[PDB]
């Protein structure tokens, strides 16, 4: 408790000097979890990012500097087993690590041999999907996004459907196609409905888009038939990643009535590799937007349940040397919180499991430079985006690399998410 | 080849006499795969149904009478076995069919092994047969889609319905094995008289009579499965009840599809009937008009003749009422077409994935696959042949899906897919 609070102290610094870079994502205050391997050891194992390096948790446990309840949960291809140990475990590990990485601590700092083994450069590492995802659910909880999208489908006056302000609507996504940052994404072929022709055609998607989102990861499940209350919801959440829900919008338009988006979504979803713990995000909790009408009782919660997470997306054409930023927004603008989303997810009795992934829905902000999709940013191509380094984009083109990035900004430091990147491959011919 | 064809011969019979029952599901021609434990060994392991008994595959492998490429038969799920591929499935099938044949004494007369390796179903507990990585549900009955659509339009079918096998991602986590009771969901309801929705018990709880097919070989992300290769990716089939809360669905589902109204429970039968065992019952699928795009086309026959029936029994009622009888052969889109369309944009599939057919409604009014259709949204409640009436499912009701392939004096059947409805939380 008091130990947990010390790990959030902005004044703390690490003897890993790169960790003290004021704009770096991996401050000693962060300590996110991932799954890595390296050139010396291709076995996947649990790692914690610090500065430009990674702490090998299995190595620290073997040396006796790190203990979890008693096979090692740190020698695993996924974080599931360690997450399943519960929140007391996550915090114990976080406090031990924070102590050991602290500049005033000598236990690991001054052990050159163990430090030469237990700390690995990210430049030497392979980062893998951090969890084995039992289920992936995606919501739609940005009022600005639903307004922007709905305005094109109807008009500003009728942008929002009545159920949208009564529930955090969502759908099951495809867990199998969630891939880690860096995985190339192939432009899908599919059925396209052209405005001139009576019957659909088969061809390459012409409206390939991102969806800027976050995903939170379930740390404690719930039994089938047993809802999670809104007040209890956040205690079930382990942490967060960045999430790009790649969308083929022309494929979506033709297939989606009435059972929802399907092939247009499931060809690829990318997440960042580092799970930033919900505890690490506590210093950035802020007041969520005001809801009108007041939702039904089961969706209500007192206090603050939004999080101040700066988000950015860059797009780099294949021939470009530098990427151009195409949007900047914040997770704090979402109309429905994670607590409310999970509460609604389970209100009818659906169960959840450790490692489940819950996408926020496209995060769109107040200003025209803060929308979370090219569909919004270019208003369906009516005003193509002029790229800072050169070129124009309506939707994504072949060889474009799309990079999501995110951080919480504190006083003199950051708690950041790394990157969620993918580069588009030409459709199959 | 010759070896496999001998396992389909309707003339073959077992020394497990109950398997020779003409109306039994677990003939020697079936040999479906499941996961069981029993009173003597609580460890979950791979079993094959024969008559009223279960062949303990791990016990035979230990006894030397069974071989495959820790044993894949000592698992809580069929996934690792299925992952060995179709040669291994057929190998096991041929070996078991021989060992269970009326005249083979290798297993029949080894009493110390047979006492351990043949377990009565009555002394055994059956579990969910696979660890499901993904669950997809389709919508491929023209009769079903017509009846549903006919409730909002005259143009009952939308255009895209006849051009693709539309489907949606389901919730893998709430797929439960037959016999698991299902709690009626609470959710948001849109009442006709009130502007804002209310929270309360679901009032239109329904079944959806389906089958599910289980993937036996996946495909890489970005690499579609062609329609002509689709069936070689399919291990087997189960019965599937996609429980549905229709008033919850109507309010939530635009535009992202059904969600809370479906994910509270989906029941499957425990015995996976292999596609090989189903081969004698392959039949011609319905004629499609218009002709689909080329990637959805296949020559030959790709439907399967599967009798399906659903009973409803009120709580403490002695006799169940059969409320519908249909057949899988009526589905407009085949399993091959569903899998082709599922992957055509590059979605990947994994061993153990579950693919529901959608509600199976036939042409006649007594073959519809949901109470929504059988009662026309409650406008004509149905009279339980044993007494009482139903619009939608009431608390305590037990809904049982059953099914079999009818051969000449024998059956290749699926067992049952049952659940009793528990009251909603209060
Ligand atoms: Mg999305
Ligand atoms: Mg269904
Ligand atoms: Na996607
Ligand atoms: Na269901």
């Amino acid at each position: 408790s008091s130990d947990l609070q010390a790990t959030l102290d902005p004044s703390r610094k690490s003897w890993v000097e790169s960790a003290n870079n004021p704009t770096g994502d991996f401050s000693i205050q962060n300590l996110p979890f991932g799954i890595f391997s390296d050139g010396l050891n291709a076995t996947r194992r649990v790692g914690v990012a610090i500065g430009d390096s990674i702490v090998d948790l299995a190595a620290l446990e073997s040396a006796g500097l790190l203990s979890v309840p008693s096979d090692s949960v740190f020698v695993r291809d996924a974080l599931n087993d360690f997450i399943a140990l519960g929140r007391d475990a996550w915090r114990s590990v976080r406090v031990q690590l924070s102590r050991l990485l602290s500049r005033d601590d000598a236990t690991l700092r001054d052990d050159a041999e163990l430090r030469g083994r237990a700390l690995i450069r990210q430049a030497d590492a392979q980062l893998h999907l951090p969890v084995q995802i039992p289920g992936y659910t995606d919501f739609y909880s940005s009022k600005e996004h639903a307004t922007n999208v709905g305005s094109m489908f109807r008009d500003p006056k009728n942008a929002l459907l009545p159920n949208w302000s009564e529930m955090p609507i969502g759908y099951n996504g495809r867990a199998s196609s969630v891939v880690v940052s860096g995985t190339p994404v192939r432009r899908p072929n599919g059925q396209l409905k052209l405005p001139d022709q009576e019957r659909p055609v088969f061809g390459a998607c012409r409206k390939l888009d991102i969806e800027l989102e976050t995903g939170f990861v379930i740390g404690a499940g719930n039994a089938l038939g047993e809802p999670v209350t809104c007040a209890d919801a956040e205690a079930h959440i382990f942490g967060m990643v960045l999430l790009n829900d790649w969308s083929a919008r022309d494929i979506q338009q033709w297939e989606y009535v009435p059972l929802g988006p399907f092939n247009a979504k499931t060809f690829a979803t990318t997440i960042s590799p580092w799970i930033v713990t919900l505890d690490a995000l506590e210093p950035f909790r802020v007041a969520q937007p005001a809801q009108d009408p007041q939702p039904l009782a089961y969706l209500r919660h007192d206090g603050e349940h939004a999080f101040d997470i700066t988000l950015e997306v860059t797009l780099r054409p294949q021939q470009a040397k530098e990427a151009s930023t195409i949007t900047r927004t914040n997770f704090k603008h979402m109309y429905w919180t994670m607590a409310q989303q999970l509460a609604h997810h389970t209100v009818s009795g659906c169960n959840t499991r450790v490692g489940d992934l819950m996408g926020s829905g496209t995060i769109s902000g107040p200003t025209e430079d803060s929308f979370g999709s090219l569909l919004e940013l270019t208003w369906n191509g009516k005003k193509p985006l002029e790229l800072r380094e050169g070129g124009t984009r309506s939707f994504i083109e072949d060889g474009d690399e799309l990079t999501l990035a995110g951080w919480c900004q504190g006083e003199g430091y950051r708690v950041g998410f790394g990157v969620c990147a993918g580069e588009i491959l030409p459709a199959l011919k």
